[PDB]
């Protein structure tokens, strides 16, 4: 915890909860929270949202700790949508502070126990909007002495219809336009319109906000039409004076394809079953413009000097992903965007996702 001003006492209590270092949401918000800045945080479940406000709030409060006076008003108000979530936030506070009085006020429980806690004095108050609004009406609860307000799981509170109850509580604790109002920490995962209306009505003018080359095409094609569609994509992306390299896994398929009526007239084959003398000649032919289509096998190309192309075609999702990405970087001539086409069948659909994941690319599925 070296980067942060967390006391040795708090560090020891934190190790009991299995906290030895801060999660990203915590490290990013700590100083905004500690320094008293207003904040809107967007974070998913399990990211450690509770400690991102609890740890810096407890540290700030511990540093300004004035004698525990009976009947004291809360300094912190945490609004939570449910009893279950309010009890977890309370426990999280209680487990890392042995100096501050932590109260949990939810509805559908006797008022007596809560009135007693209010008389003894509260430092940190966690509660559901209903019960907090009740004790405001009673007069018994004083929320005009607040330094900090946390609106936890805002989305859930809105989905449950607590918008108007929260706005009522906010109207008591906040003065419209005051730069002296409590510090507001808003926790909304999706940030609906209500969040930005609350921010411009109750929050400070300035607030922090924290969140948490080649075209690759994939064509679904039945093997019986592949050669016809190959002729069509060449016509479109390569055309006249163009260069296309087709990659076929088997030496048979590559030979069969270079001889297919759709491309045969402008194509030449290249594989392991062709002499080194024929290979250097076909490479010269491709490089000088004797033919525009070079049909090859993924392995029989590995160390070969292939010129810049306009279009790369894989007959099926490649096994050899590094050969695919290397050849992809040599596509696109005269400032035109390079095009890599990948043909696939329904059985090869997850294979496409594997290529996407290994290569760090996303295919346009057509
Ligand atoms: N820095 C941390 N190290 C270890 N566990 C943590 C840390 N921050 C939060 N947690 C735990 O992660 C879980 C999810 O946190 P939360 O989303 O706040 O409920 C809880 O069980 C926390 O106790």
């Amino acid at each position: 915890f070296s980067n942060f001003p967390i006391s040795e006492e708090t560090i020891k209590l934190l190790k009991g909860r299995g906290v030895t270092f801060l999660f990203p949401i915590q490290a990013k918000t700590f100083h905004h929270v500690y320094s008293g800045k207003d904040l809107i945080a967007q974070a998913r479940t399990g990211t450690g949202k509770t400690f991102s406000f609890a740890i810096p709030l407890i540290e700030k409060l511990h540093g300004e700790l004035q004698d525990r006076k009976r009947g004291r008003a809360p300094q912190v108000l945490v609004l939570a949508p449910t009893r279950e979530l309010a009890n977890q936030v309370s426990k999280d506070f209680s487990d890392i502070t042995k100096k501050l009085s932590v109260a949990c006020f939810y509805g559908g429980t006797p008022y007596g126990g809560q009135f007693e806690r209010m008389r003894n004095g509260i430092d940190i108050l966690v509660g559901t909007p209903g019960r907090i609004k009740d004790h405001i009406q009673n007069g018994k609860l004083d929320l005009t002495k607040l330094k900090h307000v946390v609106l936890d799981e805002v989305d859930q509170m809105l989905d449950m219809g607590f918008a108007d109850q929260v706005e009522e509580i906010l109207s008591v604790a906040y003065k419209k336009d005051s730069e002296d109002n409590p510090q507001t920490l808003l926790f909304s995962a999706t940030c609906p319109h209500w969040v930005f209306n609350v921010a411009k009505k109750y929050m400070k003018s300035t607030y922090e906000q924290v969140d948490l080359t080649v075209e690759h095409l994939a064509i679904k094609c039945h093997w019986t039409q592949r050669a016809a569609v190959i002729g069509d994509v060449i016509r479109v992306y390569s055309g006249h004076q163009g260069r296309t390299i087709i990659f076929c896994e088997t030496k048979k398929e590559a030979q069969e394809l270079s001889q297919n009526s759709a491309i045969k007239q402008d194509a030449q084959s290249l594989h392991g079953d062709i002499p080194q003398k024929q290979r250097e000649i076909t490479l010269k032919g491709f490089r000088n413009g004797s033919f525009g289509v070079l049909v090859a096998t993924n392995v029989a190309a590995r160390g070969l000097d292939i010129p810049e192309v306009d279009l790369v075609i894989q007959s099926s999702p490649p096994k050899d992903v590094e050969s695919y990405i290397h050849r992809s970087g040599r596509t696109g001539r005269a400032g035109r965007t390079g095009v890599c086409i990948c043909f696939y069948q329904h059985k090869e659909e997850y294979q496409l996702v594997q290529v996407e994941q290994k290569a760090g690319i996303k295919f346009k599925r057509i």
